[PDB]
DNA sequence: CCCACGGCCCATCACC
DNA sequence: GGTGATGGGC
DNA sequence: GTGGG
């Protein structure tokens, strides 16, 4: 973090445009800008030294003339300042609270802790939980607990089918010593792209885990993504764990590698991939990598046999996990 | 100067 | 109930 | 907010 308060800045700027002004794009160019300078290995001395970064124009290197220069952005101080704007981005904290359910709040007079604790009635069930565990949620996840989870998740999964792999994924991947919360990639060799030879393979897994009292609670829940709540067991006396987001997507077994390298991430990395993969002339989701026509619409499935050949294919040389945390 | 900005699962809602 | 848009999120 | 064509 040698330009951590730069990276600060434009991420708090990122978050309001996103949660206030409801501009998407915004979100997205500060926080790429962001992205791109917190891996310049030099201590930026000028806006016109960050504006060299692609991804960096005029606005944000005046922003950065401005703040190495005082120490603040006035655009932000006024940010704070504002009551709508701190309710707002307040709320989207909550998780399943998004900037318009944050916005219709605020109209109603619902704009604190208290109001929401208060006002239970008024939201769904996300918003509920969400509310609920609000503090653990705040809280990061050390490796180590994430080794703890993992060899539940693992062995649990273990136990309902022999032939079931859970991969765990996310920042973890990445070798983080620290995560956001538990990132579950499974593959069952009946869930192919040709065919569900075998009904519920994630709710059994849900099930499982729900019985052992891992997982607490659930956010949403279809054929192939389970978003909830978990928590590790303490021992005698010791004070319990925070309670844990958890996401776990079912994946067609013969399509894992493009499935592993969407669900590593970051979500900046794969910004970057899939759009460098339409410049060099394919497509890339959770499941295949396709080619474009002249069309615009997609062809075949490639055949993809690693992660390196998805690399391969739009001419990248390959990077570890540990080296996509963009 | 113009425009597109990665790709998609689940919950909810509007409409027929 | 089917379909499609929208919100929230990965 | 940024940048390729
Ligand atoms: N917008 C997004 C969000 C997530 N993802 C994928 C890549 C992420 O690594 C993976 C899990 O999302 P995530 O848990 O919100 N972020 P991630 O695990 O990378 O970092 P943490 O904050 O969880 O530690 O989903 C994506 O492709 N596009
Ligand atoms: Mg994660
Ligand atoms: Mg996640
Ligand atoms: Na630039
Ligand atoms: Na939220």
């Amino acid at each position: 973090t040698l330009n951590g308060g730069i990276t600060d800045m434009l991420t708090e700027l990122a978050n309001f445009e996103k949660n206030v002004s409801q501009a998407i794009h915004k979100y997205n160019a500060y926080r790429k800008a962001a992205s791109v300078i917190a891996k310049y290995p030099h201590k930026i001395k000028s806006g016109a030294e960050a504006k060299k970064l692609p991804g960096v124009g005029t606005k944000i290197a005046e922003k950065i003339d401005e703040f190495l220069a005082t120490g603040k952005l006035r655009k932000l101080e006024k940010i704070r300042q504002d009551d709508t704007s701190s309710s707002i981005n307040f709320l989207t904290r909550v998780s399943g609270i998004g900037p318009s359910a944050a916005r219709k709040f605020v109209d109603e007079g619902i704009k604190t802790l208290e109001d929401l604790r208060k006002n239970e009635d008024k939201l769904n069930h996300h918003q509920r939980i969400g509310l609920k565990y609000f503090g653990d949620f705040e809280k990061r996840i050390p490796r180590e607990e994430m080794l703890q989870m993992q060899d539940i998740v693992l062995n649990e999964v273990k136990k309902v089918d022999s032939e079931y792999i859970a991969t765990v994924c996310g920042s973890f991947r990445r070798g983080a010593e620290s995560s956001g919360d538990m990132d579950v990639l499974l593959t069952h060799p009946s869930f192919t792209s040709e065919s569900t030879k075998q009904p519920k393979l994630l709710h059994q897994v849900v099930e499982q885990l729900q019985k052992v009292h891992f997982i607490t609670d659930t956010l949403s829940k279809g054929e192939t993504k389970f978003m909830g709540v978990c928590q590790l067991p303490s021992k005698n006396d010791e004070k319990e764990y925070p309670h844990r987001r958890i996401d776990i997507r079912l994946i067609p077994k013969d399509q894992y590698y493009c499935g592993v390298l969407y669900f590593t991430g970051s979500d900046i990395f794969n910004k970057n991939m899939r759009a460098h993969a339409l410049e060099k002339g394919f497509t890339i989701n959770e499941y295949t990598i396709r080619p474009l026509g002249v069309t615009g619409v997609a062809g075949e499935p490639l055949p993809v046999d690693s992660e390196k050949d998805i690399f391969d294919y739009i001419q990248w040389k390959y990077r570890e996990p540990k080296d996509r945390s963009e």
